């Protein structure tokens, strides 16, 4: 025999790799490396957990969150990973809110999770008594629902009480105090009441396009499959954007051989591949209207969940609305309750249901777009699903699906009807919205329903009359589609917008679905995207024929020396260009010397950044060559680039010529005292240069010296920063009292 929790803690094992186990297919074989990161390198799934016990994974709807506990659970249950946790207790938030019921967390982690065949009491103590050795999982948590009537407190682990009020108090460290929780969310769900306990919180953006390719290889084994579709995906910008997102790569992969054979082009927005898996489902079975009321009686129950959120349904519910065991078998529903293929799923039919079903007045829709019980369940709805169902009825009504859905209709009055009152909702959706500004995921859900419902016209009208200046998307969940999207729209404006796109997913795809709108942008900014040598290469070819576009900001990203003869076209050919940011890549001083050559036959440029690139001296010194000469620079950053003193000597060399540049930062190399004293030669014939920074460089009192010496003669300058160099406390206190403009 055993004890009961040694027992437990096997059944335990059993049951969640048991469940965790599959999708004839395998989770272990089928899992992708999906992208993990944090602040609000960048860590795998295995480093997730390295006061306040809680761990939050928020991302889209499609984003890969519930796969990734499934992984978790799989990787513990299994002995592989997470070895630290004796139990591990999965559940799914969308079953507990219909748990009316009170609970203990007793009957909680018992009857809705696992029975201990033997000694439940004594489990139960166990758990209590070591909760450090505890981890639970909630996935979904945005398909709760907080009322005003479950905050308080409540510590008692057998006293029953709401479902969510347990929740609350086991963040809180009120129940089971240390043990750990992994939350997954959507964004919206997740305010600021919960964050405070919250140990990390942890963004999930999707596949990057090598983890595409992995995906599709390890789904598709007959001969050079992979390949194949690896291609279609490298001939198709929009259909490759949208496998960014695994949901998507999951349906390509999903109708490989219909995509193999086309014929009749691919698909290219979202309800054009939710259409794809449709007609899929349905040859397992116009071939559409064959299915129609199967498909309006899902799409009753999709809209009805939606508008109660609810998103799994009894056996009763099931018959109340009518849905047989034929309808079942189409297979959008699954996994008895049953609940929709996937979230996105029920917001589709939901806004299949509103184009096509006889019983939804035309005004109803105005509510999708924020302008019956259909009309109430709209309002009901959570607005982060109404923002998707709108995307698709959107889509459903573009021109290219006239004729899909007129073979449904007896009558094209009412899809004409439809369309004309979505398109009006549309029209002044963006005056809507930047009209009541006292808001930008909202501004993206606009853009992706103007992009779904095709018509160009349609956006020119909805940005007709906007006075954008700056557009900010920081942070904002922006992948190769939205970029598609974005474009659709932006590419109409005719001031010149900054588009800051800083801190998202655009990659190399992103920017190729960005390009149409580059000619309506003064300033891109692109940081912290993953975006490539391919992706740089392209958008320049594109920038030379926007004259409006001044400012590019490329921080943070993965470009190297082959992007350089391109940076060398743009400075030499745009001649209104004003700022490039190139920080943080792999630039090197090959690429350096290649760009540089630009910058000489360069007349306009004013800020030029390298911050964490290594040019090192030959680099420093083609670009000091370089701007020797040049009228209009004046910002330079070499910060962190390492270079000695043969690029200082360069450097100075430049000062002695150079007339324009204001600023010249070099914190963060390793300068020694030598390259400070030609640095400072050079300020004796500089009257232009105004702040020189020289932080963090091996500089000893011996080059301060030199450098004031130099002041003595030169009083256009206004700051040197020397902070962090190795200065004795003493002599610190002398150089205070030398001059004022040494910033120490
Ligand atoms: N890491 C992954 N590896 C392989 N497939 C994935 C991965 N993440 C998501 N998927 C695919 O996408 C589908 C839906 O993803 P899901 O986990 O439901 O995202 P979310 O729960 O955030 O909406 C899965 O059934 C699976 O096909």
């Amino acid at each position: 025999e055993a004890a009961a929790c040694k027992k437990y803690m096997s059944k335990l094992r059993t049951i969640v790799a048991a469940q965790s186990r599959f999708l004839n297919l395998c989770l272990e074989d089928i899992y992708t490396e999906n992208t993990l990161e944090v602040r609000t390198a960048a860590l795998g799934l295995e480093e997730l957990f390295s006061d306040a016990d809680t761990v939050l994974v928020v991302g889209e709807a499609g984003s890969g969150k519930s796969t990734l506990l499934q992984q978790v659970h799989l990787l513990w249950a299994t002995g592989q990973d997470f070895q630290e946790f004796l139990f591990v207790f999965p559940f799914s938030c969308r079953q507990l809110q219909c748990v009316a019921r009170p609970l203990s967390v007793m009957t909680l982690l018992f009857e809705h999770c696992c029975w201990p065949d033997v000694g439940q009491q004594d489990v139960f103590q166990f758990l209590l008594d070591h909760p450090d050795r505890i981890l639970l999982t909630f996935d979904g948590f945005d398909e709760f629902k907080f009322k005003f009537t479950d905050h308080e407190r409540h510590c008692s682990p057998t006293d029953p009480t709401s479902v969510q009020t347990l929740l609350f108090n086991l963040l809180q460290g009120n129940l089971l105090k240390n043990a750990r929780k992994v939350l997954t969310s959507r964004p919206d769900a997740v305010s600021a009441f919960l964050r405070k306990y919250v140990r990390t919180e942890f963004n999930l953006k999707g596949f990057s396009e090598e983890g595409i390719e992995l995906y599709l290889r390890k789904c598709h084994r007959e001969p050079g499959v992979a390949d194949r579709l690896i291609h279609l995906l490298q001939t198709t910008s929009a259909l490759h954007g949208l496998c960014h997102l695994p949901v998507f790569s999951w349906m390509v992969s999903k109708c490989h051989q219909e995509l193999l054979l086309q014929d009749g082009g691919s698909p290219k927005t979202t309800t054009d591949m939710y259409l794809l898996i449709l007609q899929h489902f349905l040859r397992h079975a116009s071939l559409l209207q064959g299915r129609l009321p199967t498909l309006l009686r899902l799409g009753q129950l999709a809209l009805w969940g939606l508008g109660m959120c609810c998103y799994v349904f009894s056996a009763q519910q099931l018959q109340a609305a009518q849905v047989d065991p034929d309808d079942i078998s189409l297979g959008f529903l699954v996994q008895a309750p049953l609940e929709f293929l996937h979230i996105t799923f029920q917001c589709f039919l939901a806004a299949f249901y509103l184009v096509l079903s006889t019983d939804v007045p035309t005004a109803s829709l105005r509510y999708l777009f924020n302008c019956s019980t259909v009309a109430a369940l709209l309002q009901k709805t959570e607005p982060h699903n109404l923002q998707i169902t709108a995307a698709f009825l959107a889509g459903l009504l573009s021109r290219e699906h006239r004729d899909l859905l007129a073979a449904c209709q007896a009558s094209e009055r009412s899809l004409l009807r439809r369309r004309a009152c979505a398109r009006w909702c549309l029209a002044r959706s963006l005056h809507k919205h930047f009209r009541s500004i006292p808001a930008m995921p909202g501004f993206l859900w606009l853009i992706r329903s103007l992009y779904e419902m095709q018509e160009e016209r349609l956006a020119q009208e909805a940005v007709r009359g906007l006075n954008v200046e700056h557009l900010k998307l920081t942070f904002c969940g922006v992948g190769p589609a939205e970029c598609a999207a974005l474009a659709f729209v932006l590419r109409h404006l005719r001031r010149p917008v900054a588009l800051q796109l800083d801190h998202n997913s655009v990659g190399d795809i992103g920017v190729e679905q960005l390009l149409p709108c580059l000619g309506a942008c003064k300033a891109l900014y692109l940081r912290d995207n993953n975006i490539s040598d391919r992706g740089i290469c392209k958008l320049i070819e594109h920038a030379l024929h926007c004259e409006q576009l001044q400012k590019l900001a490329l921080f943070n990203n993965k470009l190297t020396d082959g992007c350089a003869h391109s940076v060398a076209q743009l400075l030499a050919c745009k001649q209104n260009f004003l700022a490039l940011r190139l920080g943080n890549n792999h630039i090197t001083a090959e690429g350096a010397q290649v760009l540089a050559e630009g910058l000489r036959d360069n007349s306009s440029l004013q800020f030029l950044g390298f911050w964490g690139n290594k040019v090192g001296d030959k680099g420093a010194q083609a670009l000091a060559e370089a701007l020797s000469d040049h009228q209009s620079l004046k910002w330079l950053s070499l910060v962190g680039n390492n270079i000695g003193s043969v690029g200082a000597q360069a450097l100075a060399s430049m000062l002695e010529k150079n007339v324009a540049l204001e600023e010249l930062c070099l914190a963060a190399n390793h300068l020694q005292d030598a390259g400070v004293c030609s640095l400072a030669e050079g300020l004796k014939r500089n009257s232009s240069l105004k702040v020189l920074k020289l932080s963090n460089n091996c500089i000893t009192f011996v080059g301060a010296e030199a450098l004031l010496q130099a002041l003595a003669s030169n009083d256009t300058i206004l700051e040197v920063w020397l902070r962090g160099n190795p200065f004795s406390p003493e002599e610190m206190e002398a150089l205070s009292h030398r001059d004022s403009r040494l910033l120490l």
